[PDB]
């Protein structure tokens, strides 16, 4: 339905359209200039996470002890994405810019706030919306759909092999 | 209908809630160390110009109000003289909907953009009116001869 069609434009125009284009200029300057030269390049490409359920915490490594915080990325009014290392059996798997997608935050508040007549089915039906007019606005947007990735998934699990699932994809 | 609801309900826990609480005390710091309240611009024709003191040059920015917020405090001048101070910005949500009537894929009209506009203006009062924010905060709704400094200053003498 249009709540979720007018939460996908807003962060699309307010937000993807304004970071996305000099994303891959900031990701490869990291890896030349920044990065640890024993560490393994950081993954082009936002990996935006949709849990499906609108389940968005604070603190991204408390949600996953194996997504451990690395750095923040050369800065682009101004716009901090942070860096994450994926912990496999302790072994550094994969490194990659990820963060949820915070429209799912707002999907999540107005199904608990009664005056906004928003039910928990309602919930769940927009957020998949959400992520359908995402890919479509992403789809044929200039610039963007080559410097992100969409992560939608649904809980009962863990996040870590979530993100390194969708990372050997694109490897593969 | 929706589109509007959406956008003031992720406006308020976005933005908001979050300011909302300790912005008196932001304010009591700068006065003591202004009227107290933001005051959110909503053109209800969603033109929301990248600078303040271009759009009426009445209003001049006077100093910036010390995840990180920045909100700019302003001087309305009235024939010249100081009339009032206040921390003033428009409401952002009103840009995408501004947006979306040009976009062809959003398929928005620019009529669909101004019954939008109202109902973002209304569902953002109804969430104001019950939020524990109404009296730290005032909406300016506004159609643009017209001034901005006078309709700023209308408010800022009603209370
Ligand atoms: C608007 C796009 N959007 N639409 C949906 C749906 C979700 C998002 C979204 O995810 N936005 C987003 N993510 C970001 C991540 C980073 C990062 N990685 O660091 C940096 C960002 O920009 C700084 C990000 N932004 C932009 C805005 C962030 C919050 N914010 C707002 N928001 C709104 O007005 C508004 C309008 C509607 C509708 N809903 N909201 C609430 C979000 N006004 C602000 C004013 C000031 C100030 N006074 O200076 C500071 C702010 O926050 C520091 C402000």
């Amino acid at each position: 339905m249009s709540v979720a069609h007018g939460l996908a434009w807003s962060y699309y125009i307010g937000y993807l359209r304004l970071i996305l284009p000099e994303l891959q200029a900031r990701i490869r300057t990291y890896n030349q200039h920044y990065n640890n030269l024993l560490r393994g390049a950081v993954s082009q490409r936002l990996y935006i996470l949709l849990p499906l359920d609108c389940g968005v915490p604070d603190n991204l490594s408390m949600a996953d002890p194996n997504i451990r915080f690395l750095d923040k990325l050369p800065q682009q009014r101004v716009y901090s994405n942070s860096i994450y290392e994926l912990l496999e059996n302790g072994q550094r798997a994969g490194t990659c810019v990820l963060e949820y997608a915070t429209p799912l935050q707002t999907l999540f508040a107005m199904s608990q706030y009664s005056q906004a007549g928003f039910s928990r089915e309602d919930r769940l039906e927009q957020a998949k919306l959400f992520c359908q007019t995402l890919e479509d606005i992403l789809a044929d947007a200039p610039e963007s759909q080559n410097n992100c990735r969409l992560i939608a998934y649904q809980e009962p699990f863990s996040l870590s092999q979530e993100v390194l699932r969708h990372l050997r994809q694109e490897e593969k």
